[PDB]
């Protein structure tokens, strides 16, 4: 009660990703994405799994209104899988996919669930990658394209929209640390890939518009990652600094109108990509909001003999950890403060939020996620100190509504609200979403 009252307009949601939950990856007219390359490369995935069944959630989706009715929330954020909308990436239009997610709008809004729709969670059709993929500057051209087609027929419908899911995940990831999609291992690649990115949001920020049919709340996410030196020596600081650049301010600054740090474009120095000022203009289109991904903290020492950033991560045996993570939840704060404080984006949405537990269908039937609980309240808490600060949130999603494909680790590591038995396809809300339909309720 005291303190812990949100606005009564705000959004509360969970959030999914086309890949990771819809399977049916052959349906429907759907092509292939890198993600379905990746996933059938043996050993790319930590369990020899794929996103071909994952949640069934594109013959399921109503079973995922149904959790989320249950849990009280008022909003969904989820993926529009390009591969089922341009099957060929740049080509002709797939109407059964249209038609399916417009299907699924309906099927939200009949449920007075407001759709987020992501237009980008990382799922580039193959034929694009056969290309070079967001190493190519035409990708971001027919990325504008495929957002273009998908406003035209969801935006009378869909007012909120995100471009690109966590473009430092797909450049870096996927292009330079080898570990996601497509797969590459270069850095030039990875920081191409990171301005085609960009510059693919910018594009299609201005193509949007121009085909909304009513005014859209258009915005990107971002995972931030909140960076604080294991020590005040210059070492540490700037080996936090280099991090702190890589990750965030790469990204921030473009989209800011600052331009590419010039601290880490000297240090990338022949990787760096060609920013001239035309593409910086783009990139910086104005933002209705943004939304803020946040796990973790990094605490960095320098690691000089490392890959650049040449940062290493230095675990707090003080702090408890999840399944694979470090909790640290006033991380989050630091960060909407600097957000508030430093930048210029408003509004703010936390767009995903949450955590991986080993998490157990227990006797009784539930499952006992309390450090899940305690995850989420805390967060919460830190959002409740942000607001009371300033920072202009208008909502928050929990990662993830469902356990799903979790990308390199597979179906192995869960990070929904609710319990997936991927061998039944049965969901069941875990006691921490519970918790969270609760908490949303006294609102
Ligand atoms: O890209 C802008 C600017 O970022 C600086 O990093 C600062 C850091 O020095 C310290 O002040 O903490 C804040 C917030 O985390 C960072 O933004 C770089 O040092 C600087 O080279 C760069 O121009
Ligand atoms: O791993 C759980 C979820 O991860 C999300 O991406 C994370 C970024 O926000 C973060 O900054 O980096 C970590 C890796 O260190 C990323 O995994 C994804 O967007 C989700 O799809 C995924 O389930
Ligand atoms: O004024 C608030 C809005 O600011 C937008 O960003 C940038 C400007 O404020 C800044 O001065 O210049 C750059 C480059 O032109 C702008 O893009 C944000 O994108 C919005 O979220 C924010 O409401």
């Amino acid at each position: 009660m005291a303190g812990e009252r949100f606005p009564a307009d705000f959004v509360w949601g969970a959030a999914t990703a086309a890949y990771q939950i819809e399977g049916a990856v052959r349906e429907d007219g759907r092509g292939v994405s890198i993600w379905d390359t990746f996933s059938h490369t043996p050993g790319k995935i930590a369990d020899g799994t794929t996103g071909d069944v994952a949640c069934d959630s594109y013959h399921r989706y109503g079973e995922d209104i149904g959790l989320l009715n249950a849990l009280g929330m008022n909003a969904y954020r989820f993926s529009i899988a390009w591969p089922r909308i341009v099957p060929l990436g740049a080509g002709p239009i797939n109407q059964a996919g249209l038609d399916h997610y417009s299907r699924m709008v309906d099927a939200l809004l009949g449920a007075g669930l407001q759709p987020f729709v992501t237009l980008y969670h990382w799922d580039l059709p193959q034929p694009l990658e056969d290309r070079l993929g967001w190493g190519s500057r035409a990708t971001a051209t027919v990325f504008a394209e495929y957002a273009d087609i998908v406003v035209r027929q969801l935006g009378d419908r869909v007012t909120h929209w995100a471009t690109l899911n966590e473009p430092w995940c797909s450049a870096m990831l996927g292009y330079y640390l080898g570990v996601h999609a497509p797969g590459h291992t270069d850095l030039k690649r990875g920081l191409e890939a990171s301005h085609n990115l960009l510059l693919g949001h910018g594009l299609a920020v201005q193509a949007m518009r121009a085909a909304a049919p009513q005014p859209l709340q258009i915005g990107i996410v971002l995972n931030l990652t909140p960076t604080y030196p294991a020590s005040d020596s210059p070492e540490d600081v700037a080996a936090a600094r280099r991090f702190d650049g890589f990750v965030n301010r790469w990204f921030l600054d473009p989209l800011a109108g600052r331009g590419y740090p010039q601290d880490m474009l000297d240090y990338y120095g022949a990787a760096a990509p060609q920013a001239n000022p035309e593409d910086l203009t783009q990139i910086a289109a104005p933002l209705d909001w943004l939304g803020v991904n946040y796990y973790e903290r990094m605490r960095a020492v320098d690691a000089p003999d490392a890959s650049l950033p040449q940062a290493q991560r230095l675990d707090d045996p003080d702090l408890p950890h999840t399944a694979d993570r470090e909790v640290y939840p006033e991380g989050l704060y630091d960060i909407l403060l600097r957000l508030h404080n430093d930048y210029p984006f408003r509004p703010l949405y936390i767009t995903q939020n949450g955590c991986a537990l080993h998490d157990e269908i227990a006797e009784d039937g539930g499952i006992h996620d309390g450090q899940r609980q305690a995850f989420f309240e805390a967060h919460l808490a830190q959002l409740q100190r942000a607001l009371a600060a300033g920072v202009p949130l208008k909502g928050y999603f929990a990662w993830s509504l469902l356990d799903n494909f979790e990308w390199a680790m597979g179906l192995s590591m869960r990070y929904g609200i609710c319990y997936t038995n991927f061998e039944t396809l049965e969901r069941r809300i875990k006691d921490s979403g519970y918790w969270l339909r609760d908490f949303i309720a006294g609102q």
